[PDB]
């Protein structure tokens, strides 16, 4: 059971978050793998990450060769990821290699003489008994007059006298547009073992960043772009292989309305992405208020996602209902990050929501308004966002509540019009019913996953004291429609 | 002067999976074929395999021309399927031809080639005896030449010294376009008795790899792109290919539901494909849960694909309904999958299924929401995979279970609105019922292609029990709306 041999091909580990998942393990050991992209889209963070995790994590020396940027200015950008690079040149562990051109001539005829570097970068290996390599911007040292014929032979020679020594090696290569060739010249990627894209692309004056393995020669890998982030290094979250196995428990938990948990059957699980979706001024914001105002009258920390109202804004609301989230916050059981939903991706969105979750360390999550991150953004990066959020929610045994409003006030036949309730546990609808020509409200839990719920579609008022839920309009018709009949007639009650 | 053909153009097998239907037999023989298409394609591994299937099949030597790629690489690379290149160099029925040039460096012999090239690949020919020949990248050699003009008559010179020899070959070709010209300098086309195209196209975030037939001269073929996957090598699914050829009885199943069985007449049929519809927190799960156990209780192996739940979740759910799934797996009789829609495409998700099933080779199969696997992916690409599963396990007689979640909770006026339910032998539809200002539910057997079915809309409740199925609401109307109105003048 491995199976069926063989030797073939093995892959040395990078570390980078979530690139060994979406590479099967890694780079092709002994092998040169290409990294493309355009402008300041990480090719040259991809490489340093590359040798510094395999000093600190594997004893594998590492040698770095530049031809554009001087090592100093390498060493003084990698602090901003909290490492640094001098102490490992200082063991004789990481070798930077200056192959950046004088600041003046000549020139020469080809440039470089090459075979040294090749003897250089070969010595370097000898010397510090180096497995890994990489190479920066190997674009750069060509552009002098080099038709396609010249470049494919000279990283065939370089990849080749590199695959002599045992070494794997990182190739950096620059693109100009996203989603033309994969390199400047069209031919590197066709004489290349590993090919690795990084893209940067548009999509509504937003900027989203992706990796993508076109081809893993000898050995499998993912298919297609994968949503990354820079942040402590390079950190691909693949979207799939975010293993759905995540934990699951009969722990209930309350809403913080007393009617709400007995039709819940005994109130929320903790286990469980809930979702309030319902018309503008229904009382979303109202129920996810007592959802976390509960967690901190148990001694839990609760962690508020605002992207509509403003701190100020939310406790003079929240304080008409008799909760105060200025004491709350100060004492460190409430968390309230306010942000405009257009201020950055989604996927940088994402980021923050796990940052601030490992953080603070909450026990019930809320998002005001998915639906607000939902606009001007295409429906595949809603959904995708959905299930990072959701996924991560339910990975870290914390509470899910999320809001959802409907464009639709009034006789709306659907749940939600980005179709995302099929990744909830628990839906409670909200409506608005037209009982003798004043705007009623109606509650309704739409589904319990893994519990009895009440079928009721029950009236509520919004008072002082929060949310009153009473009886369900037993004598009218086409309740949901938002337009009910009065059908008291047959009247049968003799 | 006396004809002498004396039928047509004469083909060879490639054995290729599924390469062989689309191409209406093979490789036109004695002749080369153009496999042209983008980096990681799949171009070196239909050369490499077409020796391979040559060797190993028909008892037919090959020879492997290479001019970037390293012998060493071309068979550690090919160990990947499990392909022993070395031992077929050793019986001498493989030859790998290193027609790579030097790391030291040169430039004006790039004439010597052909002239000599094409000697030493005949030499080969007759030392081994070979009747198959692969060249991979006959790109590489051109170094852009003298523009284009130079390409035409050295491909055009080596084609035919190859003819002579009466030998079948493969010509690979680099292209930077997807859907620009097949080739580098626009002529290889034309000069090429033969043209395949391999494409690993994007739209979207996810790849799919096509093979289309361009042009077999004198001989007939598929037309248009055909999907395929690589595992085995290249595995061609010909997915309008496989003729409706499937059997078909009369053997009834149950679905764990006694009232469900007699509303369907006796129950499921073995050969049958139901799909469940209906909104949210309608009971679909419920009832697939129900399907499955139903079959493990007869011990019978079931299958669930699951896309929008956890296998703890799954069985948590499942366990509140009296169904214990742990206990499954531990006579090894039920086995869950639990994946995200997004991790693959479309194409590899149906290879998994496939795996699966011969790994298992299950009796009832469910795949939960396919709702879910029809997310941000055009519906002629859905309906492929659904085609492909769905005729997949007619196949094999087993029984398929699948569900689909419609975005409209009440006054939803259609089964699905990915339009599949023309391919599904039955179909039971859930739905809400609001009566008297609560959430009814009721379950209806919408058809049934083989069998006699209940009419009736009946009402159904969900308890610790399973799903309790009632009366139909007969002082009732407009049920299908959602919201009925009560009639009495009766
Ligand atoms: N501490 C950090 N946190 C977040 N992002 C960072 C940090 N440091 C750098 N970056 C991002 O990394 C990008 C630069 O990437 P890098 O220099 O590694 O490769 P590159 O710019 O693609 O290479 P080149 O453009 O020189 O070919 C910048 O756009 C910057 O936004
Ligand atoms: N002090 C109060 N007394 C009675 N009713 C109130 C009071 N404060 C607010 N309400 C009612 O609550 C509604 C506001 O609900 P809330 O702001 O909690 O969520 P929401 O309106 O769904 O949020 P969104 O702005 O996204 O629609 C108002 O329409 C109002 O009718
Ligand atoms: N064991 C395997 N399982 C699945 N896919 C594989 C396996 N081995 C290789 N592959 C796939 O094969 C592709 C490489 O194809 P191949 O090298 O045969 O031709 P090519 O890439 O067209 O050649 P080139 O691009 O170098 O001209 C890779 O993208 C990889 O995904
Ligand atoms: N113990 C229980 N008692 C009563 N009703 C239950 C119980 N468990 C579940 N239910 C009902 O079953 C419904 C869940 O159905 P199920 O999970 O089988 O499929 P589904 O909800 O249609 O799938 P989807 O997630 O696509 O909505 C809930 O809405 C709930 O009303
Ligand atoms: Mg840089
Ligand atoms: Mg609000
Ligand atoms: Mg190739
Ligand atoms: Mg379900």
């Amino acid at each position: 059971p491995t199976e069926q041999s063989s030797a073939e091909v093995k892959k040395i580990p990078t570390m980078i978050e979530g690139f060994d998942d979406i590479s099967h393990g890694g780079l092709p050991q002994g092998r040169t793998t290409l990294v493309s992209g355009t402008s300041g889209t990480g090719k040259t963070l991809f490489a340093v990450q590359f040798l510094y995790n395999g000093i600190t994590i594997f004893n594998e020396p590492g040698i770095f060769v530049t031809f554009e940027e001087s090592p100093q200015d390498i060493i003084k950008n990698a602090l901003s990821f909290g490492w640094n690079l001098q102490s490992l040149i200082d063991q004789g562990k990481l070798f930077i290699l200056d192959a950046s051109p004088d600041p003046d001539g000549q020139e020469v005829a080809g440039d470089f003489d090459l075979s040294a570097l090749i003897e250089r970068i070969q010595y370097a290996i000898r010397k510090y008994k180096a497995t890994r390599v990489s190479i920066d911007s190997v674009t750069a040292v060509f552009q002098q007059y080099d038709a396609a014929s010249v470049v494919r032979r000279e990283i065939f020679r370089l990849a080749f006298r590199l695959k002599q020594l045992g070494v794997t090696t990182i190739m950096t290569t620059e693109r100009v547009d996203e989603y033309g060739p994969v390199a400047r010249f069209g031919v590197e990627e066709f004489v290349s073992d590993n090919v690795v894209i990084l893209r940067n692309v548009l999509e509504g004056e937003r900027r989203r960043r992706t990796v993508e393995i076109l081809k893993l020669r000898g050995t499998t890998h993912m298919k297609g772009e994968y949503p990354f982030t820079i942040n402590n290094g390079i950190n691909i979250f693949p979207l799939g292989a975010m293993r759905l196995t995540q934990r699951s428990s009969n722990v209930r938990v309350s809403s913080g309305v007393k009617t709400l948990d007995e039709m819940c059957g005994g109130g929320f699980f903790k286990d469980s992405i809930i979702l309030a979706t319902g018309a503008t001024g229904t009382g979303k914001t109202l129920l996810v208020s007592k959802f976390l105002e509960t967690g901190c009258q148990q001694g839990e920390r609760a962690l508020l996602f605002a992207y509509e109202e403003s701190r100020a804004q939310l406790s003079r609301n929240a304080s008409s209902w008799g909760i105060d989230f200025e004491e709350l916050e100060r004492r460190g059981l409430l968390r309230i990050i306010c942000a405009y939903p257009e201020s950055a991706g989604l996927e940088d969105h994402l980021q923050i929501i796990k940052s601030e979750i490992a953080d603070f360390k909450p026990s019930r999550v809320a998002i005001d308004s998915l639906s607000a991150l939902a606009r001007g953004v295409s429906n595949n990066a809603f959904r995708q966002f959905v299930i990072g959020v959701t996924g991560f929610a339910k990975q870290e045994e914390i509470t899910g509540f999320f809001t959802n409003t409907t464009d639709q006030f009034m006789g709306s036949n659907s749940i939600t019009e980005s179709h995302i309730s099929t990744i909830t546990d628990t839906i409670l609808l909200l409506q608005y019913v037209e009982i003798r020509g004043e705007m009623s409200r109606a509650i309704n839990v739409f589904k319990m996953r893994g519990s009895w719920h009440d079928k009721g579609i029950r009236e509520y008022v919004i008072t002082e004291k929060g949310a009153e839920i009473r009886d369900s309009f037993r004598n009218f018709e086409g309740i949901i429609s938002g337009t009910p009949t009065r059908i008291s007639v047959d009247e049968k009650t003799e």
